[PDB]
């Protein structure tokens, strides 16, 4: 399991937590130096528990499938959530079985269908430290509206920030104020798994993509990736989506 603290939490804490957490997803190989995620892992270990704590020290444990890092489902008190999709479903056969109620979420996890949810695009949903800490205290009770916002909240400020450098580095910056997205981030998260497929493509080819990725930069400026040397490949990934799963 990993954890995280709210309560005293700072961007080396954090850098912490985002740290534990790509060290509890297994890989046999790495591909250029990043570790890939595994095809498939059966029965209760395909699930890392996380437990979040806000700031009050209550608690979620969030479960997170470990070939992916999609989260499906939490924990608040004697109460589970998944989202409405058959893998959440599947997890919901491993984890929190001790839950008095289970509850299926009105939506599944992909980050359209939260949005609708929500009722606004992530673009204009602040994220950082503080924006965590209410989030973990809006999921400790039911309301699927706001719970929609809270999870795009979680998923980038654990998943994503797990899966890039970048995105654990704007986390960082937003320890003590909420801020929403950069372009760039958002350009990232909706890449993992084009970047994903063509890292691995790239063994076998010479290092070079069979097909460019399309990124937005750090300045708001759009670039083309075509080989494993550009930043995003030698420093920004962190975790490959096996492409068994693409
Ligand atoms: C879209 C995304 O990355 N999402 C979340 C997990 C969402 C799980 N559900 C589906 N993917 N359908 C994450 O934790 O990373
Ligand atoms: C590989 O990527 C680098 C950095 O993005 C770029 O400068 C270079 O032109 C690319 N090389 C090839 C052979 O495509």
């Amino acid at each position: 399991d990993v954890s995280f603290r709210l309560s005293g939490a700072d961007p080396s804490s954090y850098g912490m937590f985002i740290k534990d957490l790509r060290n509890a997803l297994p890989h046999t190989e790495k591909v250029y130096n990043i570790p890939l995620l595994l095809p498939s892992v059966s029965g209760a270990g395909r699930y890392l528990l996380m437990h979040l704590f806000n700031y009050d020290g209550n608690t979620i444990t969030v479960a997170v499938d470990v070939t992916n890092v999609y989260i499906m489902g939490y924990l608040a008190l004697t109460t589970s959530y998944f989202f409405n999709e058959p893998a959440a479903d599947l997890a919901s056969q491993y984890v929190f079985r001790s839950a008095r109620r289970k509850i299926t979420l009105p939506y599944s996890g992909n980050y359209e269908r939260l949005q609708i949810a929500a009722g606004k695009p992530r673009e204009k949903i602040p994220i950082g430290l503080p924006a965590l800490d209410t989030a973990i205290s809006t999921l400790l009770h039911y309301d699927s509206t706001a719970a929609a916002g809270a999870l795009l909240v979680l998923i980038q400020t654990t998943a994503e920030a797990a899966r890039f450098k970048y995105i654990e580095q704007q986390i960082q910056e937003r320890a003590y104020r909420d801020e929403v997205p950069s372009s760039a981030t958002i350009s990232l998260e909706n890449s993992w798994s084009g970047l994903s497929k063509q890292i691995q493509l790239a063994q076998g080819n010479n290092g070079v993509f069979r097909t460019p990725t399309v990124l937005v930069d750090s300045k708001g400026n759009r670039v083309q990736i075509t080989n494993v040397t550009s930043n995003v490949v030698t420093s920004n990934i962190q975790l490959l989506l096996n492409t068994k799963n693409i």
